């Protein structure tokens, strides 16, 4: 018996109830679970690396077992420096599975000991894209139903100082 330790790479931009509830999942059958932030250095994102972070931090806080960390270079390197078990991802949206075969594959002859494990969101969170989230906040829509608590206020506070 080692000791597990699946790598939860993301922009997160912003964190949504998606993947609170991949990471709950993911903290059940592994024993560290590492939410891995992107800087995005050459990527453009909506929230600065802390407020990522820390939005993380709010919503996933209470796990004993998941930590945050940020990084930038190949997936692969986060992955060696980790001495992790795995890479977490999340399938939902069919054009991700052709991806996710790909960076999966690809990664693996980069590094041998590389491996992709797959979780399923609940039926609720299929459609919550990152992305489809900003869009709808950006035109002062509702998202309290799509992330915590933490986002919503954030993004209020993105219109406060503008936007
Ligand atoms: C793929 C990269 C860009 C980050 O993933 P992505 O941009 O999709 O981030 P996102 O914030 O949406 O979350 C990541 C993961 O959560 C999943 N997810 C997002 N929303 C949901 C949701 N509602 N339900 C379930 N899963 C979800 C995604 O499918 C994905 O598996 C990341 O691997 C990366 O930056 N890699 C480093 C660069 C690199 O080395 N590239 C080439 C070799 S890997
Ligand atoms: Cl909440």
């Amino acid at each position: 018996m080692s000791k597990t330790r699946v790598i939860y790479p993301g922009t997160f931009d912003p964190i949504t109830n998606g993947h609170v509830d991949l990471v709950t999942r993911a903290s059940r059958m592994f024993d560290e679970v590492v939410v891995a932030i992107a800087i995005g250095h050459h990527k453009n994102p909506l929230f600065s690396l802390e407020e990522r972070v820390a939005l993380a931090q709010s919503s996933l806080g209470h796990l004993s077992n998941v930590e945050f960390v940020g990084f930038d270079g190949l997936l692969v390197n986060f992955f060696k420096e980790q001495k992790a078990t795995a890479v977490l991802r999340g399938l939902r949206a069919v054009s991700d599975f052709e991806y996710e075969f790909q960076l999966a594959n690809m990664n693996r002859q980069l590094d041998p000991h590389f491996e992709a494990v797959f979780l399923t969101p609940s039926e609720q969170y299929s459609f919550i894209s990152s992305t489809l989230i900003r869009e709808i906040a950006r035109l002062k829509g509702d998202v309290t139903k799509f992330v915590p608590q933490a986002v919503v206020e954030a993004f209020e506070r993105k219109h406060q100082q503008g936007w």
